[PDB]
RNA sequence: UUCCUCGUGGCCCAAUGGUCACGGCGUCUGGCUCGAACCAGAAGAUUCCAGGUUCAAGUCCUGGCGGGGAAG
């Protein structure tokens, strides 16, 4: 046997334990292949079980320290001296065609993959599976429900709601790529005093004809004014006669039955959902079901109430049903689940909704993409499902995120998301016209500008970890130089130009290129880069951070761009021209994959 | 007042507990006779403070300070 054989032995090798081996996928992750190899070999040298070595292998910070490394201390070898072991094991390590070099360094052992070896396997793999390159089957017939955005249709959809939307869109695409069935659910906040306020407000300032001219502009004007009332008349006018109370009243009429209200409501409900469907689509998102606070009946809600008692979780307080979660967690406190008047509160509705979902979908996992401002709530909610004894309770997860600051209707700082997009599109359109020759070759400058701007908007948000807050600033959405959406778009766009620029050669020929011709440092760094996308995605699903992907995407595009200035595809020998076309080709495919994963839309020209 | 969360270069920000902290912006020097929305090079750090756990801390623990959030 030999090299093509070692690969087989390594692909059908579960050196990892029943737990971690479910992570080893030598077949679709070059780094895993190496993890296997390195483990098998280092075991033969060290005497240490390979299952102990595998998880001790770490991907490096920068590509200067190798492709993987292992901290000897981690192996916990009694009385040993890591620095010596490193040296010993390192100088004796079999490189073969896999590794380029193994070098001891302090208590660590670094492993430098052989770029040639990588090239021959990764590019073809990438060029062949294309949109499925990063893919990996991490789950066996599992269904997940991801509830995201879930806005209150009675309030302006501003820049702040961009977050729960794109994050949820991301997790959805990510989960699918790793083998999950995904239900994209928008849990619309469409049943309460808030809508009441909007309805009342429409009587006060609404104008049926202006509504038709531009529903949204008018409705916003309505929202604005009616809200000035609640503010201006603070604690004066007695409830029944005040605006606020008048709003609560309108909701009563609905929750009561008033066929008159349930009509103006349903009218709004249908319309809003239509307006939303376009917006989400403009962000490459298509919900499977548009649920909502309304969709959870008093049946499901009360059935839950009984369960709280049935399990001895509630206590009576002057007619109100409460739940003191202290027993379970001091920080959780007490929660009102139903008030004296009988009205079940939102904490109870959420539990209803939950149970309803488990019944209808029998999901293996449900992800709640809410904002950090609902941390306590989310926690209580989860705790309750636990103590209710639901098996699935343990399959619920809350993915939070920081807030976009600088959005206030009463401060006039408010700016709708549809407009943020639009305004950015126009700006991107102008920079696009700065280059006549090129601009001329674009068929739909408008469509493309909007794609470019959206990438700008999305990336600037996904660059840092969800948890981080950030100040709304137009310059954040309008920048195109440096690490910005436009940067990725331009890289993708120029890699395509290079392709078109050499139609003379086609993909089929790329896969069988003489990869040995990709020996330059720049090409090596880029090759190594290419084989990490698979690890990136799997790590992405652990951190649930768009930034996990975006960070990679820039290292990739950065390296690509470096290469772009030294490795020409044009004016070369057909042999070298095909070699680099396969390199840039794969690079483009990976960038394509990642961008889509994040929810952006690659552009061919800009 | 109680709880949570963030604090990394002048500004934004990354990091599996694993070595001498990744990028962008600003700024300095260069490069337009397959896309310069770019590239090459330079300078800028003790990762908020006092400690602690650990072979190893930006990362974990306690407390302080500051911003944000939540509860009362």
């Amino acid at each position: 046997a030999s090299t093509a054989n070692m690969i087989s032995q390594l692909k059908k090798l579960s050196i990892a334990e029943p737990a971690v081996a479910k992570d080893s996928h030598p077949d679709v992750n070059i780094v895993d292949l190496m993890r296997n190899y390195i483990s098998q070999e280092l075991s033969k040298i060290s005497g240490v079980d390979s299952s102990l070595i595998f998880p001790a292998l770490e991907w490096t910070n920068t590509m200067e320290r190798g492709d993987l490394l292992i901290p000897i201390p981690r192996l916990r070898i009694k009385g040993a001296n890591p620095k010596d072991l490193a040296v010993q094991w390192a100088e004796k390590f079999p490189c073969g065609d896999f590794l380029e070099k193994v070098e001891a360094n302090g208590p660590f052992i670094q492993f430098f993959f052989n770029p040639q070896f990588l090239a021959k396997l990764v590019i073809p793999d990438i060029l062949t599976r294309k949109e499925d390159y990063g893919s990996c089957k991490l789950v066996e017939n599992k269904k997940v429900i991801i509830e995201f955005s879930s806005p209150n249709i009675a309030k302006p959809f501003h820049a702040g709601h961009l977050r729960s939307t794109i994050i949820g869109g991301f997790l959805a695409n990510l989960y699918e790529k790793l083998g999950w069935e995904v239900i994209r659910m928008n849990y619309l906040g469409d049943w309460g005093k808030q809508f009441g306020l909007l309805a009342v407000g429409f009587e006060r300032y609404g104008n049926e004809e202006a509504l038709v001219k531009d529903p949204i502009h008018h409705l916003f004007d309505v929202y604005v004014r009616i809200n000035k009332d609640i503010e201006e008349e603070g604690d004066s006018i007695p409830l029944e006669q005040s605006t606020n109370g008048k709003a609560r009243e309108y909701f009563k009429r609905m929750e009561d039955g008033d066929e008159e209200a349930l009509k103006i409501w349903k009218r709004f409900r249908e319309f809003s959902i239509e307006k939303y469907i376009d917006t989400y689509a403009r962000l490459n998102i298509k919900y499977d079901v548009y649920s909502g606070e309304s969709q959870v009946s008093k049946e499901s809600m009360l059935k839950a109430i009984d369960l709280f008692k049935e399990k001895g979780l509630t206590h009576e307080d002057k007619g109100a049903v409460l739940i003191d979660l202290t027993k379970f967690n001091k920080k959780l406190g007490k929660a009102i689940v139903q008030k004296s008047d009988g009205t079940t509160l939102y904490l109870t509705r959420d539990v209803g909704a939950a149970m309803d979902r488990y019944e209808k979908y029998h999901f293996d996992k449900m992800i709640y993409v809410i904002a950090s401002q609902q941390d306590l709530h989310a926690a209580q909610f989860f705790e309750i499902l636990k103590q209710m004894g639901f098996e699935w309770a343990k399959d619920l997860q809350h993915v939070n995120f920081g807030m976009v600051q600088g959005m206030s209707t009463r401060k006039g700082t408010v700016v709708f998301l549809d407009n943020i997009l639009e305004e950015t599109k126009e700006k991107m359109h102008e920079v696009m016209k700065k280059n006549e020759n090129k601009y001329a070759q674009i068929e739909h400058p408008e469509e493309v500008a909007d794609l470019v701007g959206i990438s700008a908007v999305m990336i600037q948000d996904m660059q840092g970890k969800r948890i981080n807050n950030y100040e709304f600033k137009w310059e954040r959405m309008l920048s195109f130089e440096g690490d910005t959406g436009p940067y990725l778009q331009y890289a993708h766009s120029r890699l395509r130009s290079v392709e078109r620029n050499a139609s003379g050669i086609t993909q089929e020929k790329w896969i069988n290129a003489d990869f040995s011709l990709l020996k330059e440092p720049a090409a090596k760094l880029l090759i190594r880069l290419l084989g990490q996308y698979p690890d990136v995605l799997r790590n992405a699903i652990k951190t649930h951070e768009p930034t996990t992907v975006v960070t990679y995407l820039f290292k990739l595009t950065h390296q690509v761009s470096s290469c772009y200035d030294v490795l020409w595809v044009a004016g070369q020998t057909e042999e070298l021209a095909t070699a680099r076309l396969a390199l840039y080709g794969a690079a483009r495919q990976v960038l394509y994959n990642g961008m889509r994963l994040l929810g952006l839309t690659p552009v061919e020209r800009m």
